């Protein structure tokens, strides 16, 4: 493992496409070291999930359960991830069509389980 | 106060000018609500300091103690602040000439007292 260093992150969920104006619906902090802590409700599970991506946070998204159905109205919701992970600076975001589509693609992934 | 919402941040100190490659020396998490918590060593004091800027983090820098002296070698160090503060998304950075210059301009400001 080439990546080694501090692991401190902030995750947010934004109502909109990520315009500086957009309302931030909710957010959590996360620190991963001897202890796994923050306002994140499942800190160790979120730390494990982040480590499993090997620093490429697009890997937090997964092919959805094929039996799930979503309405198709466009009401965008954006997830953000910023900070440091195993010593490398992280600045990541992803915009979903609506909350149903977000839930379908973000598994039950501990990272955005807040 | 127009700004209202979640307050969750990550602060880092980087060896260099802030290139994606640069080594992250240290980092802290901070959450400001009923409790002030995170890996930050003085959470409530850092929360108060952030609120005092009214969202403009350039206000974390102050005219230094005029009796301080620093070497002038260029060995840049960059501070970063990312997350959400009273509902508004924050993505801020500042590069100092060296660590002495950083210390002189960042007061004894609780935010970067880690």
């Amino acid at each position: 493992g080439s990546a080694h260093g501090p692991s401190a992150m902030v995750f947010t969920v934004i109502q909109g496409s990520g315009e500086p104006t957009d309302t931030v619906l909710r957010a959590t902090t996360l620190s991963c070291a001897y202890t796994a802590e923050g306002t994140h409700p499942a800190p160790r599970a979120a730390c494990d999930a982040l480590n499993a991506t090997d620093g490429e946070l697009n890997r937090l998204l997964a092919a959805p359960d094929p039996s799930l159905v979503c309405p198709m109205y466009f009401d965008p919701v954006t997830v953000t991830a910023d900070g440091v992970l195993n010593g490398r600076r992280v600045a990541w975001k992803h915009t979903f069509s609506n909350t149903c589509v977000m839930s379908a693609n973000l598994n039950s992934n501990p990272v955005y389980a807040f």
